[PDB]
């Protein structure tokens, strides 16, 4: 299925980027970054921006062990496709008036 | 990149079934029913299991207006993903 399909690839992107270093498991600010970079480029506006990986690395590790787990990832992966879903729509709803 | 296809992907299955009646941004009892069956059906194993949906319905819709939106929608695969992603490294771990 498409939707099974698009989690399975949550899993693989996430894993495919928290296996470098320290737990298997989770993200360090470096694999986050490096995550970010070339996974989310486009919200970076295609730019390096350390600051704004600091800020997000601080807002996604809620239990604070200075990693981002699997839970905590796709707190990010929902907050963005949510804000992208009402994008489309809010363009929609502007075209139709 | 593989990560934003996925979210697209998201996107899309949720619009493939939410246009049918109502808002057209939010799914119906109904729609999310055919979700359900076409997109998740593993989960119900492979069987019909309209208690179980009605359930889910329920639990999905948080702030009871009888439809489950985008947000909603997404609770409910962040939910899913996770638990799929403890069992496969929990069946990793096993192995070890
Ligand atoms: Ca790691
Ligand atoms: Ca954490
Ligand atoms: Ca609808
Ligand atoms: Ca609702």
């Amino acid at each position: 299925s498409k939707l099974e399909g698009a989690m399975d690839a949550l899993i693989t992107v996430f894993h495919n980027y928290s296996g470098s270093e320290g737990d298997k498991y989770k993200l360090s600010k470096g694999e986050l970054k490096e995550l970010l970079n070339a996974e989310l480029t486009d919200f970076l506006m295609s730019q390096k921006d350390p600051m704004l990986v600091e800020k997000i690395m601080n807002d996604l590790d809620s239990n604070k062990d200075n990693e981002v787990d699997f839970n905590e990832f796709v707190v990010l992966v929902a907050a963005l496709t949510v804000a992208c879903n009402d994008f489309f729509q809010e363009q929609q709803k502007k075209r139709s008036k």
